């Protein structure tokens, strides 16, 4: 179990640590041979190499069998040039490991229906994984520019892409609730019906895994409507943006929000969050993101499904008897992490 | 006041009498000289003429100063090749009058926030209109294509596109609550700057009116946590198709949705909703969604906008009063229709 630490900025150090003392919990209860190194990346690196992404690091990650990444970013170094701020840095590790699908869960704890934006009896139940498509797409698809007249961008997918992305994404959907939802706007464009046909031939491979298809639109509705009845969705980048933004507040608190990146190296998890600058050491952080990112590295990294789920659950406890400040709660960085300790140990 | 009224098919001919019943009763004790001859469309011209947008429909059009549309489309003539399918008439239809902004409120009446999906404090109050872009964007943009490897669709926009629609949603606005958000993805595409750009130029004339920006991503958020503090909004094709249809289940049940196509050439309103070919004839269809429309058409296309929300009001009254079966309760077509006429009486 080798894992190499990104801390990263504000409060990424800070929430980064949380995450560790669980899982050298679990490691030191159960004897899972953890074993990590952190490694300097973002400002940090920035103000300690002259860039995001060092050497050291990157060496550091290609070794490693997962990274455990903490927020990265600041106003403190925004404003430098483009090939050298933290966002860039991102690029470059998601780059060197072919990571090319983001893993987006969303789940209300049960007992914590009340902080969705949704009714009671819709928030109930929903735990969707939204997959989507990062190193393709209208984001990056050329021809691309912009005249006094008129601009122009392209939405382009080739078929191996596709593949790759839907290949992970019926492989989650195994160690899930065997169900996917491809979702496209295959009704009037090209790339629908290609992204369609497509994901359908990769589907035939996995007749274990029942795979239902909707359309972008159809889908933004459905998640509000009924997003309990969801279990993997996959879809390409743009529309993955997007549905990934909507299922996110489901929930209803962004300091919850785990996520992951899975690809053809070594795999990233982290939290959704900002760094928070104004807050960062002053131990009032909610963990939870960094906590729940770490438990999706104990089963997509190291395959251990039913433990990190013992994370999850443990978590899912602690934010009803101790909530965190961004929850109308008293208890700190330091007191929600030993809650959660508990709740794993008991 | 010239009328072409294009019954359609499904249960579309039944909600659009309710719609003339509403506003026959409206021009009688009002006088307003309302004149109305209707055409077939749809698969009920395909069945009749062959196709969707038969000539007789075609000169109706051109000559009516607005056009009342009810359902279109089917089971029985989804099999037909793409050049003469309903779907396909409207697309003739659009382009027959240059439509190019496409009108679709979606309102909570004030007691009906339980029949949101949203929790009741963020239902209240919604009372938004989006404005979609019609005629570019990537749904007709080129180059666009497929081959065995791969497939790519061009999101295409010129400065004329996006001024037109942007006036339309600034005018529309002065008459509202002064209030545009201007939809695109500037953080990431070069139409998105381009769009801006030329909105933020547009607005320039429009100082009464406070113009915001956002990305699509945070928009689709944004709808869902705190729908009520938005009054116009306007956007490309696309994302207006996602967030129409997104904004389209705040109010807890499609069958409200009215919807109206402006541009150069006569306008079009119709609801929203599909044909319902199970339950045509049968009565049970809920014509609010065509009354809101012809409410829409009062307004839009002949500014009786004191008449149309009098319409407006009377139909929140009755679904109050009788609720339909989607709404839970009781109240078919033609009953719900009288509780309409009624409290526009009173």
């Amino acid at each position: 179990m080798k894992v190499a630490v990104l801390p990263g900025d504000g409060i990424g150090p800070e929430v980064t640590e949380a995450a560790l003392k669980v899982l050298r919990a679990l490691d030191e209860a159960e004897g899972l041979g953890l074993a990590y190194e952190v490694f300097p990346f973002g400002g940090a690196a920035i103000d300690a190499f002259g860039e995001p992404f060092p050497e050291p690091t990157r060496k550091g990650v290609e070794e490693a069998e997962a990274v455990l990444l903490g927020s990265v970013g600041g106003p403190k170094w925004d404003g430098l040039p483009r090939k050298i701020r933290p966002e860039t840095g991102l690029l470059s590790l998601r780059k060197s490991q072919d990571l090319f699908a983001n893993l987006r869960p969303a789940k209300v704890f049960p007992g914590l229906e009340r902080l969705s934006p949704l009714k009671e009896e819709i928030a109930r139940g929903v735990d969707v994984l939204i997959v989507r498509e990062l190193t393709g797409g209208i984001y990056f698809g050329e021809p691309r520019g912009m005249s006094e007249a008129e601009a122009w961008n392209t939405e382009r997918y080739s078929k191996p892409e596709v593949e790759r992305v839907a290949r992970v994404a019926f492989e989650l959907a195994r160690k899930r609730r065997k169900h996917v939802v491809s979702v496209d706007k295959a009704n009037v464009l090209e790339v629908g019906e290609f992204w369609r046909k497509t994901v359908e031939e990769v589907g035939r491979g996995y007749p274990d895994v029942a795979l239902e298809h909707q359309y972008v639109d159809a889908m933004a509705m459905h998640l509000v409507r009924s997003p309990a009845r969801f279990d993997v969705v996959v879809t390409g980048n743009i529309f993955g943006d997007i549905l990934s933004d909507l299922a996110s507040v489901l929930p209803g608190s962004l300091g919850l929000l785990p996520s992951a990146s899975l690809g053809r190296g070594t795999p990233v998890f982290e939290p959704v969050h900002g760094s928070a600058p104004d807050i960062a050491g002053k131990g009032i952080a909610n963990p939870t993101a960094a906590i729940l990112s770490a438990a999706m590295m104990l089963e997509h990294a190291f395959g251990l499904v039913e433990l990190a789920r013992k994370v999850e659950d443990a978590v899912a406890k602690a934010l009803l008897e101790t909530p965190p400040p961004d929850l109308g709660g008293s208890a700190g960085t330091e007191a929600f992490t030993a809650t959660v300790t508990a709740t794993v140990g008991i």
